[PDB]
């Protein structure tokens, strides 16, 4: 399938190449996979869902996604026109208050609650989890990562957007989860984004197009929505057969473009997310 004039991120995903504005991928499109967006919600009504969002837990007053972030980084992962996996189901869980904050206590059960709440969905094709959040090191907050990932959930991380070497962020610093640098459209490491050891990948991080609140789009920047091009990939690689929960990562980081990057310093990966994807 061939999308055009898609953002500028989705075309790099399936390029050997910047600078190109289509996306092409397999119309399978992550039908039959699942992807928890741990975040400030999703606003499940946008146009762009097309039915296949919903709100599953909050900690908050609402469910609503007050913020956009949430929406935001939903719409990277599986929006028709924004999304990687066009055709996944999307679950929201509420960790993150209106204002994009939340204690790291609430972070830690809502993700004890997707390794839970998986085994309610159907999820034939396998379970993603995107969690666009962090801050620093605490070893509570990397367990609950690490035990989410051993339930047999591919756990997509961002790096964090501070410049700095993501072993003193979590759940960033989580050896076992999937952990997300940003990239820009010229191949760029982003300005803000985290490196070091611990990253596993890059993917598009600046200047992402993608749904907001009110029925509505935007452009925003972040490890953030780097993370959830990954957890797309991930959910669309999985209903091709091609990769599993546990090894999806390691197979994005196998098939990766690699050595493509700029400004990525000495001893940080230079692997950004691609599909591989030929007609
Ligand atoms: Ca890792
Ligand atoms: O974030
Ligand atoms: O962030
Ligand atoms: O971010
Ligand atoms: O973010
Ligand atoms: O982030
Ligand atoms: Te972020």
């Amino acid at each position: 399938a061939a999308q055009t004039n898609a953002p500028w991120g989705l075309a790099r995903i399936s390029s050997t190449s910047p600078g190109t504005s289509t996306y092409y991928y397999d119309e399978s499109a992550g039908q039959g996979s699942c992807v928890y967006v741990i975040d400030t919600g999703i606003e499940a009504s946008h146009p762009e869902f097309e039915g296949r969002a919903q709100m599953v837990k909050t900690y908050y007053y609402s469910s609503r996604d007050g913020n956009g972030h949430g929406t935001h980084c939903a719409g990277t992962v599986g929006s028709r026109t924004y999304g990687v996996a066009k055709k996944t189901q999307l679950f929201g869980v509420k960790v993150l208050d209106d204002n994009g904050s939340g204690q790291y206590s609430t972070i830690i059960a809502g993700m004890d609650f997707v390794a839970s709440d998986k085994n309610n969905r159907n999820c034939p094709k396998g379970v993603v989890a995107s969690l666009s959040l962090g801050g620093g090191y605490s070893s509570s907050v990397n367990s609950a990562a690490a035990r989410l990932q051993s339930s047999g959930v591919m756990v997509a991380v961002a790096a964090g957007n501070n410049n700095a070497d993501a072993r003193n962020y979590s759940p960033a610093s989580e050896p076992s989860v999937c952990t997300v640098g940003a990239s820009d459209r010229y191949d760029r490491r982003s300005s803000f984004s985290n490196y070091g050891s611990v990253l596993d990948i890059f993917g598009p991080g600046t200047d992402i197009l993608s749904t907001w609140i009110g029925g509505s789009t935007r452009s925003i920047s972040g490890t953030s929505m780097a993370t959830p091009h990954v957890a797309g990939l991930a959910a669309y690689l999985m209903t091709l057969g091609k990769t599993t929960a546990a090894s999806a990562c390691r197979y994005i980081a196998d098939t990766a473009n690699k050595g493509d990057l700029s400004n990525i310093p000495f001893g940080t990966v230079n692997l950004l997310a691609y599909n591989n994807y030929q007609a």
